[PDB]
């Protein structure tokens, strides 16, 4: 519970760390749809999510358990898979960071 949330915080720190920065960077901050010219993004994605939002939520004790934390991290990846064609560069980066996430999440106490 507290212990599972510590494991989740460890995962989050790893996802934001230099080790994974070459492919994690698209997930660091909310998608700025206007700035990127993605004028359909918010018609297609109902629930935006990104790692800075997950971090704020963890810091504020929003997540009561691991499952709630994981749902947001997975939501972030699902948004990427929903919006972008499956052969897009950002999707290749998502698959790698998602693999990092799932393998360490599976080691939950």
């Amino acid at each position: 519970l507290s212990e599972q949330l510590k494991h989740c915080n460890g995962i989050l720190k790893e996802l934001l760390s230099k080790k994974h920065a070459a492919y994690a960077w698209p997930f660091y901050k909310p998608v700025d749809a206007s700035a990127l010219g993605l004028h359909d993004y918010h018609d297609i994605i109902k629930h935006p999510m990104d790692l800075s939002t997950v971090k704020r939520k963890m810091e504020n004790r929003d997540y009561r358990d691991a499952q709630e934390f994981a749902a947001d991290v997975r939501l972030m990846f699902s948004n990427c898979y929903k919006y972008n064609p499956p052969d897009h560069d950002v999707v290749a980066m998502a698959r790698k960071l998602h693999d990092v996430f799932e393998f360490r999440y599976a080691k939950m106490p």
